């Protein structure tokens, strides 16, 4: 049975995937933020919806919190096999208003974790000769991002993160790859700019997801696939 | 029920493509070239593994030769939802050695077809209010490639068609996507001599092997889903990591 | 001294192109449509100002064509070093509505002239080891534009080309690069286009020309396959 | 007369940049870093060069310290009009064996410093309506790097923060891009030979002088045109 690790899998986008995941056939483990204070009730109606879930506590932005949430998803699961690097954050601000605070915790939270999840399940993927790892990136690392200097260049630097990563697992059964939604619904000056005129389901993107979680996806390594509505095209 | 047209759909890409969107529930014609020696047979072995499919002659190059196609298909099928434009050749050559006739072929089966085929099917997606077009490009078209002169500038051309039609249609419930394979186990492959595949071939490619054809047609079958209505004028590279941007 | 070849080189872009080189010192040669009914004005007036530029007959949509324009240039200044595709034309139509007669024509002005032109000077690039190649594309090559399934077509498929010509030629002194303008002010703005410019103004022929000098200079023998987007951000990626 | 500060303005890249602004006119301030031993006899050899230029200590990884500098250089030259956020660090190692140290100090170092050096720039561009801002990207941050997931991401990011920046100046005659260099001539011959030079089209490193006038060019009054744009010189080791 396929494992899966679903960074923010409470959140909006999160609880789309990691439905989409179980559904797939696979177990899934989900994070949660220190500050959530809803984890049992979440739990609680996942399960009324058919989907047991197990949840974990983890910050993101801090290595050695990823360290010890990793430990007890492996305790559990005894691996992981699909990895959604999803969780993340906005601190909006004109440039010339962004204080450093604003571009730390964007920073640390949106990209460090790039490093800080990823570096404590890596080493079982190359083992085992089989992963999937999808980084949630954002249309607003492609097109420009008005207020979002910070936002803008985390979710940019995702995708180079991706692309090494990609070229390091290559001949190791595993594939990297960026998945960079539009606006979800999850609002008049944003409509006008998606050609399909309307925001995107959290559960598409997930579909998306899935399919390259599967056994499908092999060949599919290094991209940035783009869901996005038409709004940023290249 | 979901009609789908694949142009080349008896080749080595298009039958894998046929065979997905004729598995996920779809109505599939094909079509094949007007030489093509072996439509019969290809269609007996199709049956034989339990999928019926309808065969149609085309010059994909051709306009008129695409109208009569089309008249034909949609005689029989009423509609087509999604088209795969997937029908393409190479005439590789440096561009000192390149002749016009090298460049003309090219040009014309892989660029022209966008709006040969294209045209005979827009009408009906845009009137129902759904499509999906499905336009095959090259790993070459975004990198460039030796002695491929007129096929990367007809496959980097194919995905300016795509943005531009994505952005007329997003209104109609359509959406237009370029998909842009690595190098594929297919003839083309099959017919390269064994040291080159080895020494020049496979080390271009991070994960080692050729792409399946039926993996591309897996990320196709979901493009053409329900649930891919939010991806359209998008380039979805399936190369196996031989390029990345 | 180096020459150039501009083709379109009376036209907006292309005159400004034309001067740039000029002034960087180089020989040039500029193509006009077989119909331009003021090649000698534009001549003249140029050498007023203080330029003397050679004018040829082309259509760069027809081989033949192009060759007997190249046996001209060549023929006067004894080869190319420089040359500038950028002759173009746009036939706008929603896809519904073009005609297979406006898909043709810009098809085989706008991207056939890749062959059609460059064919006829690259062999004497290749044998002197120097070359520079500058492909003329469009900011609607690149984000698409409505109306343009055409022209968004060809200009995309510009950059297949100048990418493909590049690693044919980099080993011989050769460059090739693609250059994408935004709107330009050349022959209902402030409703339509100017919005979505973010620097708020069209782009000057000269500056897009000045960005076109530099690739051609002996300080860009490194930047080759490139798409350069000189587009006053209209768009990004 | 318009004023340019290049931040690792000493080094491979930094100086050739900082000669090409200085013969195109400008008055050029160059940064350098706090434990820099050589600062004394580099501005000398400029000097007998016939190039007179001020040199500012910062570390581009930390808010105050670019506070620091960036008031001492507009105190000297009264204004900036041209910033080169030039300055950068690899630490390689594959992901497997890569610290956090490693992360973070390239993060901290070419990444943070996009904020920390143009937000002590940026108000005075904007007032005085022109800027030019140039980051160094890298050809790294667009192909897939091995061994260098952190460098990869930081210059990837770079991107990000010019359409940003781009777009909320753009009014306001500031341009704001990213120039991405391909391998320069500033690693054993063996790893030279076998993983870089095959990779490269045109057969040999870039000079910092090229990339230095491809810079000067954007720098120009020609440029206001190009904005937000990713500026590709790298002898065709990566095109898309
Ligand atoms: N919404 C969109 O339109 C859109 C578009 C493009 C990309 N995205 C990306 O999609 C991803 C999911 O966001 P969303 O739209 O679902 O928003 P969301 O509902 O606010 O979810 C964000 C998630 O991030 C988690 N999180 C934040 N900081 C964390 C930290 N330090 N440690 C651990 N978990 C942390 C949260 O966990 P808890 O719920 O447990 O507190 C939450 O589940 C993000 O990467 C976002 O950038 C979103
Ligand atoms: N193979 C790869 O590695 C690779 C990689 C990237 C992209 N691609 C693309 O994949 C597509 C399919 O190629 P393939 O690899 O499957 O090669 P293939 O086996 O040679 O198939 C090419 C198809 O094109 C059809 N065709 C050619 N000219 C035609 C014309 N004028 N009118 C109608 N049909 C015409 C052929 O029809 P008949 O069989 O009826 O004669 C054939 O089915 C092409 O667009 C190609 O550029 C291939
Ligand atoms: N203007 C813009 O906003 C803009 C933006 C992006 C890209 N561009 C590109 O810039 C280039 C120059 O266009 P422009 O803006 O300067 O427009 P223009 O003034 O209309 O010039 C077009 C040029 O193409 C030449 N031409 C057209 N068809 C030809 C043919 N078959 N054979 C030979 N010459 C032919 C014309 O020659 P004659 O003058 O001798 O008749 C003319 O000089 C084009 O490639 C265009 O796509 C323009
Ligand atoms: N070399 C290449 O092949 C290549 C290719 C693409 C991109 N690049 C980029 O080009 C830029 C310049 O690098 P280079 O090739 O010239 O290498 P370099 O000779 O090592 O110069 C790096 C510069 O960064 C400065 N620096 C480093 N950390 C600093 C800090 N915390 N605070 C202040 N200054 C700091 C150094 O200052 P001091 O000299 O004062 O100590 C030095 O001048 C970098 O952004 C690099 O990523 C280089």
């Amino acid at each position: 049975k396929r494992v899966a690790f679903v960074t923010g899998g409470m959140g909006g986008l999160g609880a789309a995937i990691s439905r989409r995941l179980h559904d797939a056939g696979m177990a899934v483990a989900v994070s949660h933020s220190e500050r959530n204070d809803h984890v049992s009730t979440w739990l609680m109606h996942e399960r009324d919806a058919g989907r047991d879930f197990k949840a974990y506590a983890v910050d993101v932005a801090d290595f050695e919190s990823c360290e010890r949430c990793a430990e007890k998803v492996l305790a559990d699961f005894g691996k992981v096999d699909v990895l959604i690097n999803n969780a993340g954050i906005t601190r909006d601000a004109t440039f010339m208003k962004m204080t450093k605070g604003d571009w730390d915790a964007v920073m640390r939270t949106d990209l460090d974790a790039m490093f800080n999840v990823t570096k404590q399940f890596i080493a079982g993927m190359v083992e085992r000769r089989f992963g999937r790892i999808v980084n949630i990136g954002s249309v607003n690392g492609s097109r420009g991002a008005f207020g979002q200097a910070n936002y803008a260049s985390a979710k940019a630097g995702i995708h180079g993160f991706t692309k090494t990563l990609a070229l390091e697992t290559a001949k190791r059964g595993i594939t990297v790859n960026t998945v960079s939604p539009g606006y979800l619904a999850t609002e008049a000056k944003i409509l006008p700019q998606i050609p399909v005129g309307r925001l995107g389901r959290p559960d598409e993107v997930a579909a998306l997801i899935a399919f390259l979680c599967s056994d499908d996806a092999g060949f599919v390594t290094g991209a940035d696939l783009a869901i996005n509505g038409g709004m940023h095209m290249s």
